[PDB]
């Protein structure tokens, strides 16, 4: 819906794969994160001392309040602000959980498996926070 808002969306990725198929050329699987039609990524201009290439993706939920059908996508697609239609199982984030909870604040698992690649042992892991800015009860 629409209303009132102020909140940081705080996402982490932890490194997942999948990102390149090429080890010279790239692949259209760039480690970036959309909320509701925000897609951005981190700059990593520093050494990359760090093996995540996500580092971790943050929102501004000034102006748009965090709902229960808003959904967070992941490298799976160019972008996707309304899902609805089942998937089969992309990375497709239910930010519903994080408001379902007092902690404001939940864990995922979502590897990009190419379709039939279900994981066993080796699983992408999102984290989903909602920070309220002026402390509201959405």
């Amino acid at each position: 819906g629409s209303g009132g808002g102020g909140g940081m969306l705080r996402v982490f990725i932890l490194y997942a794969e999948n990102v390149h198929t090429p080890d010279t050329d790239i692949s259209d699987a760039y480690c970036s994160a959309v909320f509701a039609g925000v897609k951005k990524r981190t700059k990593v201009i520093k050494n990359s001392v760090n093996p995540v290439w996500n580092e971790g993706f943050e929102w501004d939920l000034k102006g748009i309040p965090l709902d229960q059908g808003s959904e967070l996508h992941v490298v799976v697609k160019d972008h996707e602000t309304m899902g609805r239609n089942r998937f089969l199982g992309e990375a497709k984030v239910p930010l519903r959980e994080v408001l379902a909870t007092p902690s404001l604040s939940a864990s995922f698992n979502a590897p990009l498996l190419d379709t039939k690649k279900q994981p066993t042992g080796a699983s992408l892991v999102l984290q989903v926070s909602y920070t309220p800015l002026p402390g509201a009860v959405l």
